[PDB]
């Protein structure tokens, strides 16, 4: 008998109920057919892979567009589900405007410090008004709120992306304290990141947040992306990551996991599913066993696990893998396959501890 389909086996969620949500990024159309069949009965944890990203809400100024974000939304608040917010301020795909001075010139370019500090209060200005838009409106329905995301570099120190270079740190500290003055006291707010496992960069996040912790800007938790591979991280380093920021009284949640056949880069990628060898989706589901045991053991510290996606037929790890395979290639990181069919990955995280 093949793999059963993932609407045909026991529930992810309910198996983890004691433990932490389980949760799936999604895009609008995913929320009908056998992909709203899944998320119904496997997920109590919901988040927009796209819909809420400042460009889609806001892609110039005064001009918002709420309407798939406020699917996602309605479908949570119907299933009794958590919802994070991805993302209120982030270097990727940010929309040109907010970088644009009062005469339509780039702040980046500014040389005058009179004006670059002005440009500076302008873009803070840009800022706050977004954050306080998009908290009133979805402030009831959020749970986690991603106030903003991979401020640190993977060289060192803070990258240095346009809101770096125009409002030093300012721009974190005053996102933060802007959620929290629109969110209010019980909004949940989160610093997001990659390769938190890596501990130069957990170094690097842990002595950020620990420095605006004692200036008094409100930090709820850290995200931990968790990006990963069969053999990297280290269960060690995973481990460590999440004890060092419970130290500082942070929540951590894991917010858009996913697990890669290959190694980084994912060079000698796959060209279809089916040539994928048993031997490596088993080393897949190996791997997943020890992670989500290490969940289980931290549970009273992780309070959320996301996974960046439902199932093989929709990730963004099959255009990581055409990028370093000559423009072919897929990839296969969750635990139910291109066809919906629970994988042996399944099977290792269902039973019992
Ligand atoms: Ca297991």
């Amino acid at each position: 008998n093949d793999q059963p389909f993932a609407w045909q086996v026991a529930s992810l969620s309910e198996r983890y109920q004691e433990q932490f949500d389980i949760g799936a990024a999604v895009e609008p159309y995913q929320l009908e057919g056998r992909q709203a069949q899944i998320l119904k009965h496997h997920y109590n944890s919901l988040v927009a892979e796209n819909a809420m990203k400042p460009e889609s809400l806001q892609p110039r100024e005064g001009e918002w567009n709420w309407e798939g974000a406020d699917k996602i939304v309605e479908f949570a608040r119907k299933h009794n589900m958590e919802l994070r917010f991805h993302t209120l301020v982030w270097h990727s795909q940010v929309p040109e405007w907010f970088f644009i001075d009062e005469d339509g010139n780039r702040m980046v370019d500014e040389t005058d410090p009179d004006k670059r500090e002005a440009n500076k209060q302008l873009l803070l200005e840009r800022m706050e008004n977004h954050i306080k838009t998009v908290v009133e409106r979805y402030k009831d329905d959020v749970t986690s709120w991603d106030v903003v995301n991979e401020v640190i570099d993977d060289g060192g120190g803070l990258r240095e992306s346009e809101w770096y270079q125009i409002t030093g740190t300012d721009y974190i500290k005053v996102a933060f304290e802007t959620a929290r003055k629109y969110g209010g006291e019980e909004a949940k707010l989160y610093i997001n990141d990659y390769n938190t496992e890596v501990p130069s960069k957990r170094d690097d996040l842990y002595n950020l947040v620990k420095d605006l912790l004692e200036q008094g800007v409100p930090i709820d938790g850290v995200g931990h992306q968790s990006h990963i591979q069969i053999g990297w991280p280290s269960i060690e380093d995973t481990r460590a990551s999440f004890e060092k920021f419970t130290s500082l009284g942070l929540d951590n949640q894991v917010t858009e996991l996913d697990m890669s056949l290959y190694g980084w880069p994912p060079t000698g990628a796959y060209t279809s599913y089916d040539d994928i060898p048993a031997e490596l989706l088993q080393a897949q589901a190996d791997r997943y066993d020890q992670l989500f045991e290490l969940y289980e053991e931290l549970a009273a510290d992780i309070s959320s696990v996301t996974f960046w996606g439902i199932a093989d037929n929709h990730q963004w790890l099959d255009g990581r893998a055409r990028e370093y395979n000559n423009g072919v290639g897929i990839d296969a990181p969750f635990v139910f396959d291109h066809n919906y069919r629970v994988k042996p990955a399944y099977w290792r995280i269902i039973d019992l501890e």
